[PDB]
């Protein structure tokens, strides 16, 4: 047994109710049809075989020769490569600097003029938080800068879904995505994505021959132990956003005490969701002399059962406090305070 | 306990290891980059999200605008939904009629050196075997068809790849495509598809921005329960191939026995796979008069502790006999013999 502080996996911790269902092997069309567009707070609602792909499905839905598409700089990977995929050209709106490094309504809304005029722009996407830093931008405001430019907006809201509450109606934008695996307590690579009945007519069409089907989920029904262990956990994350503030107040106040212990977190301050950036100098200078250098940051954790941070970073590096429960946010705090301590 | 004779579910039952790994939760790049494809007997070898996301991926990545793909009669509709994904015009070679339905290495020419005629033809797909009949076309005949006509040649192996040994060198295709939740006891959605290393570098190809992922696989590493089973159950599925010929002996038994008993089994003949499908006149008719109408059949079944066959299908119905032992096929004989005096 180990703490985890992983980001990728602290909102992926599977249900018991999952856990003992993914043993075992349902009504899962009440789930898409009713369940699942509740509570993204959307019109028609898909499951996928994860976020990227839920992307790639409206990305390629709405490209064209040669047009464009406008997202944030703190994108996910994945949100670039499946532009990539979708053949269409990509512009980033730039991030303000150190230490904010967020997305403004503004420097968003000024990326899509210069752009539109390189081109036609048919998609907007922002990510909600971003996977670097967990900063969450102003969407109910970058919503309109794209409802007032006529751009479809997609959220990506991989570190949201199942976290936080969400709407894609209170939001004002045409496309919302969640990760079953790093936010709804789900296994195996499954996705959910939510749009208004408009766009169920182009980014959900039928197949030409098998009328029943949908052209960019490949028919899929996609069932396997990955909607089972979603749907098992979802009574579960219903409730589990209700806990957000709470998951909030105990991000903030970790990072409180890293600063006390010279590491500082970065991006929204305070901040305003359970993933941080943070930025240890001490602990980069320690590794020059320290018994492992870049590594003994990780030897340390993993002799004090935690896990979580990439293996070789000291400088900077992020981490999740998602789950952890009082005590153990503690423990992470203290094993910080000794390891610098010990190591001069 | 219910014997199971689903041709989805046959050849996807979890195994030992499988079960039992899922459970705790690794050398993932031996897998990929040694074992797949010694097992496939191809160059390269990837891990995708089901059978349907190998083959559009390299649908995708051979399309030209206008272009034609052509697939036998026989495909599986996420064969045909894929290529429309990939916007491309389908062309169909025929099958053969009743009893055969046979795709033959001669309609297959004809129908591509007339889809030429048409535009370009930048893919050709045989199904290997068909989900419906099991029949299992001459693909070693079909890939000589496709290389003096020049167009590259998908061989979709989903009921074939950890059921009987397939090598793609064998075959002299292009491209091979696999299923694990149906033929290779893994869950979730998860496939597996081989290519030669020509092929690497067009379907393979890497991102601009992110040169260490590859943009058809939206850059997917695709960890999860599903590569875990995959991985778990492999050393069994390899072995588990050396034991075809008995799984044909054995449904060709079957066979046999269902046709002295008026149900006939229809296609290659003898049979070669698992997969087959009957002709059961004489349950249609039973139907008209049967307690239950079109649901007598599965009500009967379900009743003898026997799932696999949709229910309200009487007169035309597919069934594998998989990984049954001899004893659990002579019940599902004798259940049905029974159901057939007690309704006449
Ligand atoms: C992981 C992640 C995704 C994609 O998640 P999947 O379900 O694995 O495709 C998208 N965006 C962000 C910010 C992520 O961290
Ligand atoms: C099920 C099936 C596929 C696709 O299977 P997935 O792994 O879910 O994409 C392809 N071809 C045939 C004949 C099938 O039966």
């Amino acid at each position: 047994d180990f703490i985890n502080i992983d980001p990728l996996q602290t909102g992926g911790k599977l249900t018991e109710e999952a856990r003992q269902a993914l043993l075992e092997w349902p009504p899962i069309h009440d789930f898409i049809h009713n369940q699942l567009p509740k509570f993204l707070g959307c019109d028609v609602a898909r499951v996928t075989n994860g976020a990227r792909e839920a992307k790639f499905a409206v990305m390629h839905s709405l490209a064209k020769k040669d047009a464009w598409v406008v997202m944030d700089e703190n994108c996910h990977y994945s949100s670039y490569v499946a532009a990539e995929r979708a053949g269409l050209n990509i512009a980033l709106v730039p991030k303000t600097d150190y230490p904010d490094y967020a997305i403004t309504p503004e420097n968003f809304a000024q990326t899509i003029e210069e752009t539109k005029k390189r081109g036609e722009v048919v998609l907007a996407l922002i990510t909600y938080p971003d996977g670097n830093y967990g900063n969450l931008p102003d969407v109910k405001k970058i919503a309109k800068v794209c409802s007032e430019y006529d751009v479809p907006l997609l959220v990506n809201g991989a570190y949201a879904i199942g976290r936080m509450p969400v709407s894609l109606k209170e939001i004002g934008a045409d496309f919302i995505v969640g990760s079953g695996h790093k936010s709804m307590a789900a296994s195996g690579p499954i996705g959910v994505m939510g749009m208004k009945e408009e766009w169920a007519e182009i980014v959900l069409r039928r197949s030409e021959k098998y009328k029943n089907k949908e052209v960019e989920l490949l028919g899929c029904t996609a069932r396997g132990a990955t909607i089972i262990t979603l749907m098992a956990s979802f009574p579960h994350v219903r409730e589990r956003i209700k806990r957000w503030d709470e998951e909030v107040e105990k991000a903030r106040r970790f990072a409180a005490e890293m600063e006390k212990l010279g590491i500082k977190q970065l991006g929204d301050n305070p901040h305003n969701h359970d993933l941080m950036f943070f930025h240890a100098e001490v602990l980069y200078e320690i590794s020059k002399k320290a018994k492992g250098g870049r590594f003994f940051l990780y030897r340390e954790l993993k002799s004090r059962k935690i896990h979580g941070i990439k293996p070789g970073l000291t400088r900077y590096f992020k981490l999740s406090t998602y789950g952890l429960s009082d005590e153990e946010v503690d423990y992470v705090l203290n094993a910080f305070k000794e390891i610098i301590e010990k190591y001069s």
